């Protein structure tokens, strides 16, 4: 009788982790299902070598189990998987929010972003120690499975075409921060992609919009939902 919202994190985050302020504001009003992707958080499944394919199949099972709902996908894990869920299973998704994400990234721009994670455990011991707590020791294996999959097949994993967002058959919001120029332009340019794609830029926010500027993150989504789901 109530709608449901699914929250899908980015690389090495968690459902509850990336979306803590969102779950607090919306639970009681909505059924909130923070999803832990394979190899992350409390998820019972470890990462698979064809990570994105397996993770999308896991995400599809989640929505098919708890019923159709609203998808929020963050970063270059949740984003692409949420979009592919909305593109291949419109029967499961009532609307889609893409956040901290930019279509049509060049493969070399992206792999260079992934390089930032190379040697993370050796260079950021404090971050490495929280990962062991959040994820288990398997996060090292999880990071390798994800980076490997994008290395072999950037186009069918981390890449989302703006044209493919326009072809979505459900209401879509691109909700990015202003700090990363590539994300800001995407949120600015989304209405011109040729569907009903909506864009909104959240001031003072960077890559993790929902965590940086929670108050205005929730308002932009709520505003979007009132138009989409009325």
């Amino acid at each position: 009788e109530t709608p449901t919202v699914y929250l899908v994190h980015g690389l090495l985050g968690t459902g509850h982790g990336h979306f803590a302020a969102q779950i607090r504001a919306w639970h009681g009003r909505l059924r909130t299902v923070p999803v832990d992707l394979p190899g992350h958080g409390r998820c019972r499944r470890d990462a698979a070598e064809d990570y994105f394919d397996d993770a999308l199949r896991y995400l599809v099972a989640v929505l098919e189990r708890f019923g159709p709902g609203r998808l929020i996908g963050a970063s270059y894990l949740g984003g692409p998987l949420a979009h592919r869920c909305a593109a291949t299973r419109p029967d499961l998704v009532s609307s889609l929010v893409l956040t901290g994400f930019a279509p049509d990234v060049s493969r070399d721009a992206f792999l260079s972003l992934i390089a930032g994670f190379e040697g993370l455990a050796a260079q950021q011991p404090a971050l490495a120690a929280e990962y062991e707590q959040l994820h288990g020791t398997r996060w090292k294996r999880t990071l390798d499975a994800v980076t490997g999959h994008v290395e072999r097949d950037f186009e069918r994993t981390a890449l989302v075409r703006a044209a493919d967002v326009a072809a979505l058959t459900v209401p879509t919001l691109v909700l990015n921060g202003s700090l990363k120029s590539v994300e800001r332009a995407a949120a600015e340019q989304a209405p011109g992609w040729g569907g009903r794609v909506r864009g909104r830029v959240v001031p003072g926010a960077g890559h993790l919009v929902g965590h940086d500027r929670p108050r205005e993150f929730n308002e932009a989504v709520e505003d979007f939902w009132r138009t989409a789901h009325d």
